[PDB]
């Protein structure tokens, strides 16, 4: 937790889209089995790529407004940011190992 940035439909085109900096922006919702499961997930990535990327996370039973603008349907859904633009896309639950190569892979 700590270092992860809890986002808001408000804060998130300073936070992400004018951020220095790669984001990973998980977008959550209550009552969600699979979001539950990669949260300690994202916990420990936060730790493990300090440096190199900064973890955020949004939930859109509190803030309805920016998804929609993203397209997402399944969630959770997992969003690299770069620059203010999407460089890659995951969606749904994953392990720690499939988390750090779609990471080691898209943060080159
Ligand atoms: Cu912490």
């Amino acid at each position: 937790s700590d270092k992860i940035i809890h986002l808001t439909d408000d804060s998130f085109d300073t936070d992400v889209l004018k951020a220095d900096g790669a984001i990973l922006v998980d977008f959550w919702a209550e009552w969600c089995g699979p979001c539950e499961m990669i949260a300690p997930i994202l916990d420990e990535i936060a730790d493990e790529y300090q440096g190199k990327l900064t973890v955020a996370k949004l939930n859109i039973d509190q803030n309805p407004g920016t998804a929609p603008k993203y397209g997402i349907r399944g969630i959770p859904t997992l969003l690299l940011f770069k620059n203010g633009e999407v460089a890659a896309t995951k969606v749904g639950a994953l392990s720690k190992g499939q988390l750090k190569e779609f990471l080691d892979a898209n943060l080159a």
